[PDB]
């Protein structure tokens, strides 16, 4: 009833506020993701890498029109304005930032959000962008 109610109103926010009461963490740390994606900024915190994480599972959540859903990123990309070649490097760029990142058993936040932060690393070097849609879209899919 309440995201009726503003004239501006998020259709992706609802498993982006149940992420954060489902993990039980503070608004500080899903507003650490927004913070994220603002380029080279410092974000350590493994909350960060939890709430990253629970999206990818959550696309269920999203609405049909974005076209996401969990394993069809590579036919997700290209809707969104990726090239064929561009969505197998997105894939590409995140397995092989697997291998090269720390990666722990115990705790999957750090797995995610060290690979995260190396995927972005690597699409802010190309000469092209992906937009929050499917930048993020690839590695929540492949999750």
């Amino acid at each position: 009833s309440k995201e009726v109610m503003k004239q501006m109103t998020i259709n992706f926010a609802k498993p982006m506020e149940a992420c954060k009461q489902e993990l039980n963490v503070p608004d500080a740390v899903m507003q650490d993701f927004f913070n994220f994606w603002k380029e080279g900024y410092q974000i350590t915190n493994r909350e960060a890498g939890c709430v990253i994480l629970c999206l990818a599972k959550k696309l269920e959540l999203l609405d049909q029109d974005m076209n996401l859903h969990h394993g069809k990123a590579m036919e997700f990309a290209m809707k969104h304005g990726a090239d064929e070649a561009m969505a197998k490097q997105l894939l590409d760029i995140k397995h092989s930032c697997e291998k090269v990142i720390t990666i722990v058993a115990d705790d999957p936040c750090q797995t995610m959000l060290n690979l995260a932060m190396c995927f972005k690393a690597e699409i802010h070097k190309l000469d092209w962008a992906p937009t929050l849609d499917v930048a993020v879209g690839e590695l929540l899919a492949d999750t």
